[PDB]
Parts: C-alpha cells; structure tokens; sequence
C-alpha cells in the first residue's frame, strides 16, 4: 500500500483505490494501473521533472530504503494477476530489487523528488508507474 500526497491530489495504484477515492475521482488509466483522487488537506510530496535513472525506492516487505537503477518509462507485458489479465502496461520502468505484491504504493524518488510508486515486480524485479510526466499535478 501507499500514495503521493501532492498538493490536493491522492496518487495511488488504481488496483488498489478506494471506494472513497473513486467517488471523488480526478483522473484514472487503467493501463498505467494509476488513479488519482482529490483532498482535503494538502501534501507534502514535490514530483520530480528530470530524466534520472537512479533513485530510492521503499520496500514495505522489508521496512528498507533500496537505492536502484531503472529504465525509461516503457511498454512492458505484465503476468496475470487478481487485478489485471496478462497485458501490456505503458509508463513502467523496472530495476533489480526485492518486491512483493503488497509493496505496490512505495515510493521511487529521486535527488529532484518524487519519480513513482511501486506497481509490479518478480524475482528480483521491481517495477515502477512513472508519474514525471503528469504536470498537471504540480498545479490547480
Ligand atoms: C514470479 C513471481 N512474482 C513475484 O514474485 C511478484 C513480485 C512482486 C509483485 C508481483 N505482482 C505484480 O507485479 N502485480 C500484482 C498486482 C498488480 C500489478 C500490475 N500493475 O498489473 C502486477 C509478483
Ligand atoms: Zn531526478
């Protein structure tokens, strides 16, 4: 579990959202697994704008900080699961790292802030939804 506190917003996992967070709903895409909701109070969280590929992601199945390397964001197949079928999921970046399926919200950052949250992994595999390129959450 986790989310992004970023101004009014809510990031979270879209296969893990609420039933709160789908009644005041400011944007989803289920091929990215990410939906936004909307707050009452304001956050703390700054999304990062840059091009890193190393950053600190928090890995709840071990209560640790991991430092990892990562690719761009991409289109890659992703295994059947209780959320989704087999498919295709755009904007994920994967690194070498422990995860397990109840890791999904953890934060990926970088030097610049907030770069993503955990949204899948494998042996050893640890993937990210970028949300660098969402600018509209900087604002509203
Ligand atoms: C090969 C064994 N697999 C693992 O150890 C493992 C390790 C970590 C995670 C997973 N599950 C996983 O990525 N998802 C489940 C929840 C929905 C996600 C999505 N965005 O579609 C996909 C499996
Ligand atoms: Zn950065």
């Amino acid at each position: 579990s986790g989310a992004i506190y970023v101004g009014n917003y809510r990031v979270v996992n879209r296969h893990l959202a609420t039933h709160n967070d789908w009644a005041n709903l400011v944007w989803e895409d289920s091929s990215r697994d990410l939906l936004v909701s909307s707050t009452t109070a304001q956050g703390c969280d700054t999304i990062a704008r840059c091009d890193c590929q190393t950053g600190v992601y928090y890995c709840s199945s071990r209560r640790k900080h991991y430092p990892v390397s990562f690719s761009k964001p991409s289109l890659i197949f992703v295994e059947a699961s209780e959320y989704y079928p087999a498919r295709y999921q755009s904007h994920l970046m994967l690194a070498v790292g422990h995860s397990e399926p109840g890791d999904c919200g953890g934060i990926l950052r970088c030097q610049h802030g907030v770069v993503g949250i955990v949204s899948t992994g494998g042996n050893g595999l640890v993937g990210f939804a970028d949300v660098r390129d969402l600018l509209w959450l900087d604002e509203e």
